[PDB]
Formats: C-alpha cells, structure tokens, sequence
C-alpha cells in the first residue's frame, strides 16, 4: 500500500462578476499495491477580499471537501472523480459600519488527473465544480507532492 500527498494553487472563478479567488488545494489519496482501485480525499480553500474607494470591503470565502475513488490507468498516469460539499462565506460591509454575512453550503464534485514522472513524485491537476444557492464556483488546481 502506498500514499501520495499533493498540494498547490487552487483558483476560483463564479459566473456572475466575482473574478478571480486564489487560494489551495491539498489531497490524500490511498492506493493497494495489487489494485488499480484506490481512494482520493480533497481539500480546497479559496479567498478574495476588496476593499473599495469609498470604504466598502468585500471577503468570499470558498471551501470544498471532496472524496471519490481513483484509478491507476498506468505507472504514470491515474484518473479521478469526487464529490461532496461546497461551503460560501460571503461578507460585505457598507461603509462605514453596515454589515450583511451570508454563508451556505452546497453540492460541490470534480475530477482530475496525477501523473507520477518518478515513482516517488506527483503531479496532480483537478477541476472543481460548486453550487452553493444560485451561484456556481468553478476552481481550477495544479499540484506536486510525494507518493510514498
Ligand atoms: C472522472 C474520472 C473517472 C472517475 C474515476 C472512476 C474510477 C472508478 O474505477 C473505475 C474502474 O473500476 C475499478 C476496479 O476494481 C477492480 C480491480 O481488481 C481488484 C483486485 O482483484
């Protein structure tokens, strides 16, 4: 039985004007040494804040807990599908002291993709897709970590 841990930046992107919210993604998966089949946990984080001219501040916060199974098509290449919850946290506050907080979890799932250049080396890349009320989250990941 092996493990391989990954992590790097996580981007998010909604429909609707809320651009660009970085962050990271970490995930644990689980493999048997005679089995393709194995198991993938994830983790995502994204944030923004802006705080404009006229004193508005804006922070959305984005987190996405997923799991799913995983194959190892190859030595060097494996597939992966999951699913779960996605949470928002959206804070707003007028200028100067109006605040409106607004958080709600949703349905969140993904899929993505790990190569292994070396036996011992990791190079994940995912896609995660929320929708938390009536908004969608789209979050792209690209990480690197050790399979041991
Ligand atoms: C979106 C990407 C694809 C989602 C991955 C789904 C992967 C699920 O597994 C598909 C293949 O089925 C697994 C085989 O388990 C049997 C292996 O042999 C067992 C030991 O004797």
């Amino acid at each position: 039985a092996t493990s391989t841990v990954t992590g790097g930046y996580a981007q998010s992107d909604a429909q609707g004007q809320m651009n660009k919210m970085g962050g990271f993604n970490l995930k644990y998966r689980y493999e048997e040494d005679n089995s393709p089949l194995g198991v993938i946990g994830s983790f995502t984080y994204t944030e923004k804040s802006r705080t404009a001219s006229s004193g508005d501040y804006n922070k959305n916060q984005y987190y996405g807990i997923t799991a799913g199974p995983a194959y190892r098509i190859n030595d060097w290449a494996s597939i992966y599908g999951v699913v779960g919850v996605g949470y928002g946290k959206f804070q707003t506050t007028e200028y100067p002291t109006y605040k409106n907080d607004t958080s709600d979890y949703g349905f969140s799932y993904g899929a993505g993709l790990q190569f292994n250049p070396m036996e011992n080396v990791a190079l994940d890349f995912s896609y995660e897709q929320s929708r938390i009320r009536s908004v969608d989250v789209g979050t792209w990941i690209a990480g690197v970590g050790y399979r041991f």
